[PDB]
């Protein structure tokens, strides 16, 4: 119990339904995040193998999802990053016009072998950047 | 709309049956009637067989592990209903190594009676959850 806590919402052009079609696969990661190479599937779609650009993998677990409220939450089993108890996830929220919504991508977790800070500064920045990558592949049709 | 549900008690924790049957995609590995599954759309759809080569597309609209329950939807499949709604959860058993599954399922029949409707599911759930608890009963050791 420490639970650090960062969050990041961003407009994206496209209608809510439109942008969850495409963000809403636990295993898509790669359809709209640039950092991902390739995704996999265990336990019939509960577990996903994340082939990290590194070498290093991260393997999570869907804990929760629900399609129309456009949500899922899902925790690490194990992944390289510096802390415990992550707990992290992604909504497609109304927009300001009905073509448009807005995404957050929340995560709590517990620091360890780095400060608070330096956590909440790591998940932020794969957070944003992961969102603004999908900002600029929507207003792309 | 026509209702149905099914229960079963199996020898196992809910936290083992439901390891088997939680995936979205393991259909086969426990219910008889689907021989085979395969997802699409980043896990939200699959794609069954049925055992007269029928194909039979759901989407996942619910999904929670800790409660141990999802809940499906039909988009497409031979079956003569529509609105169609389906939950499977692992509830606690009399035992804390014993557990109750429930799979139930809402539906407009097209084309059949609700009679019709309920026996076809209800002998899909039936045929699923007795696999499932002939499964577990093969304990075979400790």
């Amino acid at each position: 119990m420490n639970m650090a806590h960062t969050t990041t919402s961003m407009e994206i052009f496209g209608s809510p339904e439109q942008v969850w079609q495409l963000i809403g696969g636990f295993n898509s990661l790669p359809d709209w995040l640039p950092y991902i190479p390739s995704s996999k599937l265990t336990e019939g779609g509960r577990v996903r193998h994340l082939a990290n650009p590194d070498g290093d993998t991260i393997i999570e677990r869907l804990e929760v999802f629900n399609d129309k409220e456009r949500y899922y939450t899902y925790s690490i089993m194990n992944a390289p990053f510096p802390v415990t108890n992550y707990l992290s996830t992604i909504q497609v929220k109304e927009g300001t016009e009905s073509n448009t919504s807005l995404v957050e991508w929340s995560g709590t977790f517990t620091p360890v072998e780095v400060s608070d800070e330096e956590a909440i500064n790591l998940f932020h920045g794969i957070y944003s950047d992961g969102l603004k990558a999908l900002q600029q592949a929507f207003l792309d049709l």
